[PDB]
């Protein structure tokens, strides 16, 4: 729901001025901090997924 | 090894960390769209 | 560098590979799910 | 949409039955696989997002 600011949409307007590549260059530096971010999330969640693996495969060798 | 309770809290965090990715990958698409349609405008300029 | 083609197919194929994403999330998600309330029927048992 | 299999859905009548956690570890092996899947498309992600960003700064460095 965070939706663009008017340094981040790139209108018609931004156009006739010759801004739309500077705030195209400006979502690139978002974009790609965000990439960055999600990524970090990526091995975040690989590391708590492979400690419940580690957890799971425990008991089931209780069992047995 | 660990607890049950340290497990449902890993199960607690990873849930979370799933609704960050998903807040995150909704606003980067929506950045996404903006490259998107500055292309277009440059490319339907390019042919006009 | 590359053309203004290669970065409309950029493009389409950023937009795509963000929805397919979405749609492993979601059924990563619900899968994280089962494991949740598995963990809590046997915390539940622990109590009871 | 790709709803849970059976094979996937942990009901209390598999509790009864003591599969619940080779049920669970099914899941285990499932969510780590997604994961490794979405993680390789982050990193394509991040490789496609690059080169959009060489092409932005070339045509910014144009103008100038
Ligand atoms: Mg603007
Ligand atoms: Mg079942």
């Amino acid at each position: 729901e965070r939706k663009l600011t008017p340094l981040e949409h790139i209108t018609s307007l931004d156009l006739k001025g010759g801004i739309g590549i500077t705030e195209a260059l400006r979502l690139q530096m978002e974009v790609q901090k965000q990439l960055h971010e999600q990524l970090e999330i990526q091995r975040n969640l690989q590391l708590r997924i492979e400690e419940q693996g580690k957890y799971l495969q425990m008991m089931f060798e209780k069992q047995n």
